[PDB]
């Protein structure tokens, strides 16, 4: 069976004083409050399939101190080889909690993972999210009251906070930034925050050679960190270098591997995964979705990812209608999501200087999209997890110059050689609209941020289900 993170979010309070409801589908478990009002409360979601006991940890060191974590943690021998003594920690909260005793918030410069998490030490309050910021945090800040949620739709259910950005569409409630930790003093509601990750500025020359050997070598790495011993994962496989490149590397060291790809009345990438479904031999699956049900995601999609912007929430569609058709049990995903950001692959001419500068816009701006959210998978119980944005892989392909990047007249250059001897030739060298129709069947050309706005206020800052959301109406509303 597939092992899912101890907890895939959580709804946390710390208070001197005085029902979550989440899109995450699982259990939930409020943990044990020592001493009432002054401990760390906390409801965590989780799949049913696994105990939350390794998302908690507690500790008198310093203060009584109480953890809660999110996800999960990638470089955990990496980590453990930095703490004394031997008894090593039980689980990816317990670690954090041992680096916090040695390196105080510094302990989050060292992690690479997918995490979000709370700690509370004595009056003292943590907030911190994993380089990437892919596991979303928000959180309300006031004197004596601090509440933070994996997802912002559980603080708007209920003093601006400096560096932080506020939820669009929201009042009160601000989203934890990405490569970050907050540190929050209870008594005056206060809060520092500390940048624990930047993307890098500079660029990195290598030979072509050790360049191509360093991302195959960085890829797989990031890979096993993300499979499961003796457990076959699923990888979601597209026609491109990028879905491929994963799928090599889940199959090596996993030795088997799972794949699905999805389609719509309009088009699909069958035929291109096939060929990699074949050279793999994997256990492949073809889902095909009608327009209208990918339209039918729309509540769903802004649900889920808690963004209200149009570009996202399009681009989300289809993943979110993907993971809700998924029949089996919940499962471990890998997705080959985010390699052109890093890579510049809708870099289109061969003149270099465009695309460092998308490429440097792109990594300036990615937080507070929530791509990434493990919310768009776990909606429907599956946990996802992206190699392309490890953080040793990602500071590898940013850092690249960029003829590394389109050499010999291809985009991802780097990639495709990484992964040559592993895939067929024609994945490696294979190069690479509904929803505006639909209002376009009801209004002027000239718009979609209402629609979506309007799910947002009904899904997010209200509190209704997507499915007693009737996208028709929605739209209807919004004709002039």
């Amino acid at each position: 069976a597939p092992v899912l993170p101890a907890a895939f979010g959580f709804l946390a309070s710390a208070r001197t004083g005085g029902g979550p409801v989440f899109a995450t589908r699982g259990s939930h478990t409020d943990i044990d409050t020592p001493q009432g009002e002054r401990s760390l409360a906390a409801t965590l979601v989780h799949a049913p399939s696994v105990a939350p006991d390794r998302a908690v940890a507690r500790s008198l060191t310093g203060a009584p101190t109480t953890a809660v974590l999110a996800g999960e943690i990638y470089n955990r021998d990496e980590l453990l080889s930095v703490l004394p003594a031997g008894p090593a920690p039980e689980g990816d909260a317990e670690l954090v909690l041992r680096l916090l005793e040695r390196y105080d918030l510094h302990a989050f410069r060292l992690v690479n993972g997918r995490f979000a998490t709370v700690v509370r030490t004595g009056d003292r309050v943590l907030l911190a999210t994993d380089h990437a910021g892919s596991v979303p945090l928000y959180t309300c800040v006031a004197p004596g009251e601090v509440r933070a949620s994996t997802e912002a739709k559980a603080l708007a259910a209920h003093f601006p906070l400096a560096d932080a950005r506020r939820v669009a569409g929201l009042t009160g409630v601000y989203q934890v930034p990405a490569g970050a930790v907050m540190d929050i003093d209870l008594g005056s509601g206060t809060a520092v925050t500390h940048r624990t990750w930047t993307p890098g500025l500079s660029r990195r020359i290598l030979p072509e050679g050790e360049a191509v050997a360093a991302v195959r070598a960085a890829l797989e790495k990031a890979v096993a960190q993300r499979v499961t011993p003796g457990d076959t994962p699923l990888v979601v496989l597209s026609g491109g270098i990028d879905s491929s490149g994963v799928a090599a590397c889940a199959h090596r060291a996993a030795g088997e591997l799972d794949t699905v790809s999805m389609g719509t009345d309009t088009s699909n990438e069958f035929r291109e995964a096939r060929a990699v479904v074949d050279h793999l031999r994997t256990r492949h699956r073809e889902i095909t979705i009608p327009t209208t049900e990918l339209l039918a995601q729309l509540p769903y999609a802004v649900w889920a990812s808690e963004s209200v912007d149009p570009d996202i929430i399009e681009y989300l569609l289809p993943l979110t209608a993907l993971y809700r058709a998924l029949d089996g049990p919940e499962r471990r995903i890998l997705t080959g999501y985010g390699a052109d950001i890093p890579l510049g692959g809708m870099h289109r001419e061969d003149r270099l200087p465009a695309l460092d500068t998308v490429l440097a816009h792109d990594m300036a701006t990615f937080d507070g999209l929530n791509e990434m959210s493990p919310v768009l998978s776990t909606l429907a119980g599956h946990w996802t997890t992206h190699p392309y944005w490890d953080r040793e892989v990602l500071d590898l392909l940013v850092s690249l110059e960029a003829g590394l990047k389109r050499r010999h007249g291809r985009d991802k250059w780097v990639l495709r050689a990484a992964m040559a001897d592993a895939l067929p030739a024609e994945t490696v060298n294979r190069p690479k609209s509904s929803f505006s129709r639909l209002l376009l069947d009801h209004g002027v050309a000239e718009a979609k941020r209402q629609v979506v706005r309007e799910l947002f206020d009904l899904t997010v800052g209200g509190g209704r289900h997507p499915s007693e959301v009737d996208t028709d109406d929605v739209v209807r509303s919004v004709a002039d």
